[PDB]
């Protein structure tokens, strides 16, 4: 469940913030939001940052149409496959 | 789980945005929010768009009182029937 988190957090922080000098924030923001997604916080007004309902209208740029797909793939793994593999673990 | 998504996404985008010329946005918005609902994002201030607490006070029009019902029916299927059919699948 932590590979999948960084499988998703590294492409997204790369696709959305493509001017980042080296920083320690690149160690939180590849791990931060993808962890709070496991608990149902979808950051729905930060998907599709080019949309009109966005809290992030400044992050709109080339390639930022890819993150809705990556996240679709992400939660299907982190909320349906894997977090319900735990449930089946404990129950058995 | 993808019929139910479009069983719901097509009536809602038809009932709420009834002036839409042909567009590629009609291929996202019939699939977008009904997918993030499966993960607990209810878009609670976008149900009942005619209400006073709405983020969508401009979408108020004829027929838009139907979407709270469709969505009630939707999540009962996509969060109680079907997403707990997975759980029972994996556990067994
Ligand atoms: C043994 C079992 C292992 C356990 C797990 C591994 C250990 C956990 C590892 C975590 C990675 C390390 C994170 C800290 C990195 C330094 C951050 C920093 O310096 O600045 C940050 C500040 O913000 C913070 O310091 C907040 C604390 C970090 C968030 C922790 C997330 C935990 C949830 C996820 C955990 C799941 C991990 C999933 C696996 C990958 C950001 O930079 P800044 O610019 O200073 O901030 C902006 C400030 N400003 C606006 C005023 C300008
Ligand atoms: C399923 C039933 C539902 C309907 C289906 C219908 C299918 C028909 C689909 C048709 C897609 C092609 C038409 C869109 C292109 C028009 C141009 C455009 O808007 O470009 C946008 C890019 O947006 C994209 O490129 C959109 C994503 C394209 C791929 C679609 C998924 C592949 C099919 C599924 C397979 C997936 C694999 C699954 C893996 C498991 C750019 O515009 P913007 O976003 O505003 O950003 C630019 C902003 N800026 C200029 C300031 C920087
Ligand atoms: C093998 C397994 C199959 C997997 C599933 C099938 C594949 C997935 C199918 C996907 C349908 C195709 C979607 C893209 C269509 C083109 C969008 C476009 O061009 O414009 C859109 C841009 O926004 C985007 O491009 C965002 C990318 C799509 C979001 C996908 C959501 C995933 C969740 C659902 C996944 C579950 C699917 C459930 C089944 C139905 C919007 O229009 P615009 O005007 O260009 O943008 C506004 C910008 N402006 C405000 C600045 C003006
Ligand atoms: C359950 C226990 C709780 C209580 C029960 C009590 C029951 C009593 C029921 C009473 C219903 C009638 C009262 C309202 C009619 C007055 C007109 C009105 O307000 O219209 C509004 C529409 O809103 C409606 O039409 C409301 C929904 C009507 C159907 C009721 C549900 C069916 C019963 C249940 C079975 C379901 C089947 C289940 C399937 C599985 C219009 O006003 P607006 O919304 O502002 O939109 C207009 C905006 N505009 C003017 C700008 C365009
Ligand atoms: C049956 C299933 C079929 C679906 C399969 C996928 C088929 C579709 C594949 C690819 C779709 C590519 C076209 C969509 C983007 C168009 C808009 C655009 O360029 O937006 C932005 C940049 O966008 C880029 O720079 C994207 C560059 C090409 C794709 C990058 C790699 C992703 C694909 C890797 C492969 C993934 C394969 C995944 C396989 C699972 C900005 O817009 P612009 O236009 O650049 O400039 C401004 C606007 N203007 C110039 C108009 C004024
Ligand atoms: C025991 C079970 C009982 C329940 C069963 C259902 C029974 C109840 C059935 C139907 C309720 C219809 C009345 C409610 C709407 C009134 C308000 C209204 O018109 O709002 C808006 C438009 O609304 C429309 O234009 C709706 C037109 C009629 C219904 C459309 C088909 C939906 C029902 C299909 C069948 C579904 C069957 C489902 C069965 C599972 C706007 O208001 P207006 O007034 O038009 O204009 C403005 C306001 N003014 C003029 C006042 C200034
Ligand atoms: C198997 C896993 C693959 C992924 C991964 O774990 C192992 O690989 C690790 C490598 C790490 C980076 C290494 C070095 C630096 C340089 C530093 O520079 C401070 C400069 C300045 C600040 O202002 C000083 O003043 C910033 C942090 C950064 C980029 C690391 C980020 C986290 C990364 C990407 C880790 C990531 C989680
Ligand atoms: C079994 C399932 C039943 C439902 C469904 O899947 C199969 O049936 C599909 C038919 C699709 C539409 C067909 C043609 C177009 C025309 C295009 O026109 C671009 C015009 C302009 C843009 O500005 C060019 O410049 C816009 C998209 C649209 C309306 C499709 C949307 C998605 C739809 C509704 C699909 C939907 C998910
Ligand atoms: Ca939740």
């Amino acid at each position: 469940m932590a590979l999948v988190l960084l499988s998703f957090g590294v492409p997204r922080k790369a696709i959305l913030y493509p001017h980042e000098e080296p920083s320690w924030s690149l160690a939180k923001d590849i791990v931060f939001h993808p962890y709070w997604m496991i608990f149902g916080e979808v950051y729905a007004y930060e998907i599709d940052v080019c949309a009109n309902d966005s809290t992030l209208p400044t992050i709109c740029g080339p390639g930022t149409w890819l993150t809705p797909f990556l996240q679709a793939v992400y939660l299907f793994v982190q909320y349906i496959i894997m977090v319900n593999l735990l449930i089946a673990f404990f129950n058995q």
